[PDB]
């Protein structure tokens, strides 16, 4: 794939949504910038400059030394030419210099004295550098710890790293923390996340709304509530009251019965669900015996006859029966709903309700008011333990899942009211986003898999045909359209052909091509206007989770609903998501409009539209598939999940593609491609900034091997290591402020880890980034910090912005 920003643009325009979301670091930059050591840096620079000036004086001097003379004077001359090569100056060197300096021409005597004066000067800069470094180590590590103690930040850390928070609360102010210690390396990482690197996973940012005091929004873990809900049927107490229903994901393809079987999983705290389309033809007679409306598990077992209870439980375990969850898809307090339901319907049956009630009380408490780091850490530890206990207890396997041992029981988002922008700055930012959108338009293509779905639909239902079981068709595409035919060159040709016909504005169910831009603007050749951090096709789903609160929720609800409706003119837009039965990060919004439930999802409490109430029709005029609801109402399914929809596999992702078939074909920020291959290039890869009209699509980057990075030798002086870092970074050409990303291999190619802030006048960030490289790291990807922070005022808080653009 090509690099974004590399195609010149001579046509096109774009609309910009009239609002921005801002993710602002919790602390001002000064809390990090005050821990720079500019005195250590200046001394190091001096020592490097002086040591290099003497190295350069060596060759002209060792020739001037010979440029004969008497013996002993000759013997001393050799010793001086000896030590001149080795950059030495021991007392036995200084005496030899005194032996000869009398017998030296004017030129060479001045050379020998200038060489010894520069050496001495370097020897003093180093020791003064080491003294300053020693003083900085007594002060800067403790300051970093104090910064993280601020009440703006410490309770967020208690959510994020429970174990580092213990270290923080157990730290006496003034007690030195070395840049060599693990605590010092961790401190500069958290302070950087709180001051210069806004990011969604740190918890050290706020979310606010801008046009063109602060609250906490909390969510409990949906997977823990769903896991417990699935277990309930295995207790005979609860099976008499647990409502269950026949899986709506059951339907026929070519007369054979199929089911989407859910594989609920957790990989490194990331909750997703794999969908496996599986034949259940043998269960047909059983499925036909069960009614389609909700009943208790116990009631279902009565309907089934001999061994009916055992059999109903088997159907529940494999998902042909599914429990009804006592919460709605948008719920943020799962165990509060779960405890309310348990109370309304009344051994292990009782202990389970008590654990649920304990979980429900932690949710009420954490949302009740401010808590210090210590209270927060105690509620979190307690909720996590209760969670582990009730899952193991209700499990028929006796054990709790592995992910329960290391996943937080709550998650927090901080919303903040922001000072609006001056109207001039609003206009200037909208113009830059418009320029960015014009430069992104050439990489917006219709996905070839969309054209393959149209062919499958026409092959199945005919031109202008109508499908009345949309689920059955989505299963058919997942069962019968493989990768080689979905991304064949015919597919791509058809997709390019469809785009020429359709245009960017889409048609009906097919919304207009749009994108979410994540970017930063300088505070402080054309000037930098805007720096791109990420780009996504469509409206980022995380925006819908921010509609559900008192601070910015109502204003964002109205702006977001207007923006999304404008993308599907003449359609009723339904909210659609992927596995929100498992992940609260995938939940729809309560305020934005009707929700379309995916049939294979475990169902919940509120009202949703059903996919079975919709039809799909081939529209020959436009070459699209059109979704329609009641009486043919034109319908769009707008994706609101946080997971990027192009990572979705299976029929869910195919339905999402029907309303957003638009994909971005350019590389974002020189990302590493998925193929497992061995690159060539050369040892130092220096990649220029990619920038057009002030839009910085790609930062300057430096790609090197781990062995190219100076690592401390055993018994090396600290100050000597800084001299190596300074000489290395200047030969490579690094600016004062950079980000360092370790690249490690995956099965799906090379992958950047999270970037580490480095300042070359900041000993803590240098040690934290360059001394303990991951053994699996095979490449170090360094980028310029941009916008740099050195030029910004001290009290300012760094933020990343989110904008929305629509192409025309």
């Amino acid at each position: 794939a090509m690099d974004l920003g590399t195609v010149p643009v001579s046509s096109g325009t774009a609309l910009v949504a009239p609002f921005l979301l801002a993710r602002t670091c919790a602390l001002p930059i000064s809390l990090l910038k005050d821990t720079v050591a500019p005195d250590v840096a200046a001394l190091v620079r001096s020592a490097v400059t002086l040591r290099a000036r003497a190295a350069a004086m060596a060759a002209p001097l060792a020739d001037d030394l010979s440029r004969v003379v008497d013996t002993e004077t000759r013997r001393a001359l050799l010793k001086v030419r000896r030590d001149v090569f080795n950059g030495r100056h021991t007392p036995a060197t200084r005496r030899a210099i005194s032996l000869i300096s009398a017998h030296l021409d004017e030129q060479s005597r001045a050379a020998v004295l200038e060489w010894k004066e520069v050496h001495r000067l370097a020897r003093v800069a180093v020791e003064e550098a080491a003294n300053a470094l020693e003083r900085h180590e007594k002060q800067a590590g403790d300051a970093l710890m104090r910064a993280l103690g601020h009440e703006t930040v410490a309770p967020s850390l208690a959510m994020a790293s429970g174990d580092f928070t213990r270290r923080l609360l157990a730290h006496m102010p003034g007690k030195a923390v070395s840049y060599r210690s693990r605590l010092g390396r961790s401190a500069v990482h958290y302070v950087a996340r709180a001051t210069v690197k806004p990011s969604p996973f740190s918890g050290l940012t706020t979310i606010g709304l801008l046009e063109t005091g602060s609250i906490s929004v909390f969510t409990s873990l949906r997977a823990a509530a769903l896991e417990l809900l699935q277990s309930l049927g295995h207790d005979p107490g609860l099976a008499a009251v647990l409502p269950v229903r026949l899986n709506a994901g059951i339907t026929e393809v070519d007369g054979e019965l199929f089911c989407s079987v859910s594989h609920f999983t957790c990989v490194d705290g990331f909750f997703t669900r794999g969908d496996e389309i599986v034949s259940i033809e043998g269960y047909r007679e059983l499925v036909a015996t069960l009614p389609r409306r909700t009943q208790t598990l116990r009631d279902m077992g009565r309907l089934l006859g001999d061994d009916g209870q055992e059999l109903a439980l088997h159907l529940l375990d494999i998902g042909i029966l599914q429990p009804i969850a006592p919460w709605e898809p948008s719920e943020r307090d799962h165990f509060g709903q779960f405890a309310r339901w348990l109370a309304a319907v009344h051994n292990d049956t009782g202990r389970i309700s008590d654990q649920v009630a304990r979980l429900a009380r932690a949710a009420t408490e954490i949302g009740a008011g401010t808590m210090g780091a210590a209270e927060r850490l105690q509620l979190m530890d307690h909720a996590a333990r209760t969670t582990r206990e009730v899952l193991g207890m209700a499990s028929p396997t006796g054990q709790e899942p592995l992910w329960a041992k290391e996943v937080s029981p709550f998650h927090e988002t901080v919303m903040e009211k922001l000072t609006e922008l001056p109207s001039q700055e609003q206009a200037a930012t909208a113009d830059a986003l418009r320029s960015a959108a014009v430069g992104l338009a050439p990489f917006m293509r219709i996905s070839p898999l969309y054209s393959a779905m149209v062919d499958c639909f026409v092959a199945t239902y005919g031109t202008g045909g109508v499908c009345r079981d949309v689920l059955s068709f989505l299963y058919r595409v997942a069962l019968r359209v493989d990768a080689s035919t979905a991304f064949s060159p015919q597919a791509a040709t058809a997709a390019r052909r469809l785009q020429d016909r359709l245009g960017f504005e889409g048609a009906g169910t097919v919304g207009g091509a749009h994108a979410t831009l994540y970017f930063q603007v300088p505070d402080e050749t054309p000037a930098v206007r805007l720096v791109i951090n990420n780009v996504q096709s469509g409206t980022a789903g995380v925006l819908t989770r921010w509609t559900d609160n008192d601070l910015l929720g109502p204003r964002l609800t109205d702006s977001l609903r207007a923006w999304i409706d404008a993308r599907y003119p003449g359609c009723e837009v339904l909210q659609l998501s992927a596995f929100s039965d498992w992940s609260e990060m995938q939940r729809p919004s309560p305020t934005l409009g009707p929700y379309l439930a995916w049939p294979s999802d475990i169902p919940g409490n509120g009202r949703a539209m059903e996919l079975s109430q919709l039809k799909l029709r081939h529209d020959p005029a436009t070459g699209t598939l059109q979704l329609s609801g009641h009486d043919g109402r034109p319908t769009a399914a707008h994706y609101v999940g946080t997971v990027p929809h192009l990572l979705l596999k299976g029929p869910v992702g195919l339905l999402v593609l029907l309303s957003n078939p638009w994909v971005i074909t350019g590389r974002v920020d020189r990302e590493y491609r998925f193929h497992n291959q061995l690159a060539t290039t050369e040892k130092p890869e220096i990649l220029p900034r990619i920038v057009s009209d002030g839009i910085v699509w790609a930062r300057r980057r430096w790609r090197i091997r781990p062995t190219d990075v100076p690592r401390p030798e055993t018994g090396e002086r600290d100050v000597e290591y800084l001299l190596r870092l300074e000489g290395w970074r200047t030969q490579l050409g690094l600016p004062a402020e950079i980000y360092v990303a370790q690249v490690t291999p995956t099965a799906m190619g090379l992958r950047r880890k999270k970037p580490q802030w480095v300042h070359f006048e900041h000993p803590y960030s240098l040690w934290a980034a360059f001394t303990h490289l991951d053994p699996h790291c095979v490449e170090v990807d360094i980028s310029e910090a941009l916008p740099a922070t050195g030029g910004s005022p001290s009290n300012h808080r760094v933020r990343e912005l989110m904008g929305l653009v629509a192409f025309v």
